[PDB]
Parts: C-alpha cells; sequence; structure tokens
C-alpha cells in the first residue's frame, strides 16, 4: 500500500531531476553551437552547425519521452496492485506532476532551439540559407508537438487504469480532474511552442530580401499552423476518451454531469488555442504582405493563410462533434431529469464556444485580406483576394449550421429522456437562444464581409471588376441567407420536439 506509493513517488522525483538534466545537457549544447556559429566564417557551414544542432534536440526530445513512457509504464504497474481507492488517488496525482514536468521540459527543448535558429540566422548572409534554418526549425516544432501528445496519451492511459480500480465516486472525480487539466497545460504548451515558433519566421523574414523566400517562408508558417491545430485535435481526442472511460465508472448522475462539465471546459481552452495559432499565422502573413512586393507572391500569401482559416473552421467543428457525443453518452446513463437538463446546458455552452471560436476566425480572415487590398495594386488581384475571402465566408456558415445541428441533436436525445414536463419547456428554452445567437454570428460574419467588399471596391477602377465584385457580394449574401434558413428549420425542427414529448 504505502509501502509501494512511497516507490512510485521515488521515481517521479528522479523522472524529473532528469528532465532537469535532460534540458541542461541542450542549454549547454545550444550555447556551444552558438559560439561556433559566432566564429564560424561560412554559409555551409552555419547549416550544418544548425542541422545536426536541431537534431541533437529532436533526440533529446525522443529522449523525454523514453523516460516517460517507462515511467508511466510503471506507475500503471503498482495501480495493478493496491487495493486502497485513497491511495490509487495519490498514484493519480503523482502522474500528473510526472506528465507537466515532461511537457514543461519538452517546452524548455524547444525554446533552446528556438535561441539556436535565431543565432544561425543572424550569421546567415543568404536567403537560401535562412530558409533552410526556418524548414529545419519546423522540423524540431513539429517533433515537439508529437512528444507533447504522446504524453498526453500516455497519462490519460494511467488514468484509465487507475479508474477501473477506482470503486469510490469522489476519487473518479478527481482522477477526470487531475487529467483534464494536464490536457490544458498541455494545450497552452502546444500554443507556446507556435508562438515561439512563429516569432522566428518573423526574423527571418526580416533579415529576406526576395520576394521569393517570403512565400516559402508563408508556406513554412502554414506547414505549422496545421501541425499546431491537429496537434489540439489529437489533445481534444485524448480528453474524449478519458472522458468516456471516467464516465463507465461514474457512480452517480452528479458524478456525470460534473465529468462532462470538467469536459466542455477542456473543449473550451482547445477552441481558444485554436483561435490563438490562427491570429498568429495571420500576423506573420501579414508581415510578409508587408514585405512582398509583387502580386504574383502577394496572392499566394493571403491564398495560404485562407486555406488556414478554413482548416481551423474544420479542426473547430470536430472538436465540436467530439464534444458533442460526448454529451450524448453522458445522458444515456443518467437517470435525473434534473441531471439530463444540466447536460444540455453544458452542450449549448459548447456550442456558443465554437461560435465565438468561429467568429474570431472569421475575424483574423478579415485583417488579413485587408492586408492583402493595401499590398495589392491593381483591381485584377484585389477581386480574387475577395474571392478568396468569401470562400472563408462560406465555410463559416457551413460550420456554424452544423453546430447548431449538432446541438439540436442533442436536444432531441435530451428531450426524448426527459420524463418531467418542465425540463422539455427548458430544454427548448435554452436550445432555441442557440439559434438567436447563431443569427447573431452569421450577422456579424456578414456585417465584417461587407466591410471587405467596400474597401476592395475603392481601391479598383475597371469597371469589369466591379461587375466581378458585385457577384461575390450578390454571392455572400446569398450563403448567408442559406445559413440563416438551415438555422431556422433546425429550430422549427426541434420546437416539434417539446410538442410531442410534452402534454
Amino acid at each position: 500500500d504505502k509501502e509501494i506509493v512511497e516507490e512510485v513517488r521515488k521515481l517521479v522525483e528522479e523522472a524529473k531531476k532528469r528532465n532537469e538534466e535532460s534540458n541542461e545537457e541542450v542549454k549547454k549544447l545550444v550555447e556551444e553551437a552558438e559560439e561556433a556559429l559566432k566564429k564560424a566564417k561560412g554559409e555551409e557551414e552555419v547549416l550544418k552547425i544548425a542541422k545536426e544542432a536541431f537534431e541533437l534536440a529532436i533526440e533529446a526530445a525522443k529522449r523525454n519521452l523514453k523516460v516517460a513512457k517507462e515511467a508511466f509504464e510503471l506507475v500503471i504497474e503498482a495501480i495493478k496492485a493496491i487495493t486502497d481507492d485513497e491511495a490509487v488517488l495519490r498514484l493519480a496525482e503523482l502522474a500528473a506532476e510526472l506528465a507537466k514536468s515532461q511537457l514543461e521540459s519538452l517546452l524548455k527543448i524547444a525554446e533552446a532551439a528556438m535561441r539556436l535558429a535565431a543565432s544561425a540566422i543572424k550569421a546567415a548572409k543568404g536567403d537560401e540559407a535562412i530558409v533552410e534554418i526556418v524548414r529545419l526549425l519546423v522540423e524540431v516544432a513539429e517533433e515537439i508537438n508529437k512528444a507533447s501528445n504522446a504524453v498526453v496519451k500516455f497519462l490519460v492511459e494511467v488514468a484509465k487504469e487507475a479508474l477501473k480500480v477506482a470503486k469510490g465516486e469522489e476519487v473518479v472525480l478527481e482522477i477526470a480532474r487531475l487529467a483534464f487539466e494536464l490536457a490544458i497545460e498541455a494545450a497552452k504548451i502546444n500554443l507556446e511552442v507556435a508562438r515561439l515558433a512563429f516569432e522566428l519566421v518573423i526574423t527571418a523574414i526580416e533579415a529576406i530580401t526576395d520576394d521569393e523566400a517570403v512565400l516559402r517562408l508563408a508556406k513554412l508558417a502554414a506547414e505549422l499552423a496545421k501541425s499546431q491545430l491537429e496537434s489540439l485535435l489529437n489533445i481534444a481526442e485524448a480528453a474524449m476518451e478519458l472522458a468516456a472511460s471516467a464516465i463507465k465508472a461514474a457512480k452517480g448522475d452528479e458524478a456525470i454531469v460534473e465529468i462532462v462539465r470538467l469536459l466542455v471546459e477542456v473543449a473550451k481552452e482547445i477552441n481558444k488555442a485554436s483561435n490563438a495559432v490562427v491570429e498568429f499565422l495571420v500576423e506573420v502573413a501579414e508581415e510578409a504582405l508587408r514585405v512582398a512586393k509583387g502580386e504574383e507572391v502577394v496572392l499566394e500569401i493571403a491564398r495560404l493563410a485562407f486555406e488556414l482559416a478554413i482548416e481551423a473552421a474544420r479542426i473547430n467543428l470536430e472538436v465540436a462533434r467530439l464534444a458533442f457525443e460526448l454529451v450524448i453518452t453522458a445522458i444515456e446513463a443518467i437517470t435525473d431529469d434534473e441531471a439530463v437538463l444540466k447536460l444540455a446546458e453544458l452542450a449549448a455552452e459548447l456550442a456558443k464556444s465554437q461560435l465565438e471560436s468561429l467568429l474570431r476566425i472569421a475575424e483574423a480572415a478579415m485583417r488579413l485580406a485587408a492586408s492583402a487590398i493595401k499590398a495589392a495594386k491593381g483591381d485584377e488581384a484585389i477581386v480574387e483576394i475577395v474571392r478568396l475571402l468569401v470562400e472563408v465566408a462560406e465555410e463559416i456558415n457551413k460550420a456554424s449550421n452544423a453546430v447548431v445541428e449538432f446541438l439540436v441533436e442533442v436536444a432531441e436525445e435530451a428531450l426524448r429522456v426527459a420524463k418531467g414536463e418542465e425540463v422539455v419547456e427548458e430544454i427548448a428554452k435554452l436550445a432555441k437562444e442557440l439559434a438567436d445567437e447563431a443569427a447573431k454570428i452569421n450577422e456579424e460574419v456578414a456585417k465584417l464581409a461587407e466591410e471587405l467588399v467596400k474597401t476592395a471596391e475603392e481601391a479598383i477602377t475597371d469597371d469589369e471588376a466591379r461587375k466581378k465584385l458585385r457577384e461575390l457580394a450578390k454571392k455572400l449574401r446569398k450563403s448567408q441567407e442559406e445559413s440563416k434558413k438551415r438555422i431556422k428549420e433546425a429550430a422549427e425542427k426541434l420546437e416539434a420536439s417539446a410538442r410531442k414529448a410534452a402534454k
């Protein structure tokens, strides 16, 4: 019991002092390369130094996983024994502290690699050398996400094992709460390494002369942005299974509402981290549009940033769909009309989050195009930017509709189980408001898009381009009116469900 609770306690301490030595050997490793870069008078030699230095950091990241995986595998073993639920919780808190250490050590590795790339950029005179540096840094940061998610997948595995042994309810809520906070902590570690790597691409831009490399730094920025977004999506998928497994061993209804309530909060941090990395991506594009002197390059930047924004709305949508099936699952294990009414609210709260998240994506692609207009000269290239823009807007309506239909699908299940009359009435109340909040976003998006076509029409002369820009304005109002219709039809389908299920 305590003779093996003390054992894992001593295993975590050494694993944390190995991590403390892990990035210690990395800080010394970076300073050496910085000393060599400072003195090495070369250009193919600045790259070979950064290359093998980035590779040493990638290996040290794979080392931290070899420690954490062997350490987590041991914690699982000590859970196989131990009868006391009062001492599984001890073992569960020890695993959370361990994974928070590996992720802190992983962030510290990327920060040291972040320094090395900047040292490689000063001692690099050619544009071709700068771009090969950033392409090597994106390689390191992409393995930092992969190791960060691996630590998360192995922690939520430790939680799953401790849940099967858990007999008491309050022990389960603690296990769930402890491992949700780690997914949240890991979500912010991923956002930290994104902002760092994005600011390096900025300093890489400020050293570039040609317009060719500026496009290659935007492509390299778009690569990391999808990498950061899918890395957060995997985190969301990790907390989903932990939420489902925490419910299979959940005692009663109050424990399941609280498990879903904690689940929603994680899905929030995923939306707020997704938003923050999309804004960061747009600034790098804005820093790259300001310096671009050619329209053949300006178009390629906005088009790449809009693909990111579109893919952001789709990952915003999957995280919603992940959290919505889980809410449906929780309703299946609820016997109280009070705890099923409190599962519809937390669903309608996760819906308002995805829409405010969708809007912030839209607002980001707005100022992206706005900067593209100013960096564009000629009515033709201006219209194509608006074209690529309302494409983003059309995928904001569709993702909004899908967000509402997912919520109505959840209301349809809570209704079928709500055997009480005021519950049927309450579920319908809090549901139609998300449709009013949906049409409110659909109008906010349109106003935003309305300012942009007016902006484009001002910097336009060639009458034909005005006809093209007029066909897009008609296109945009068309898509948001359809989206407005597909939202009323959802509330109409749902208003005829409190009718059936109630007297």
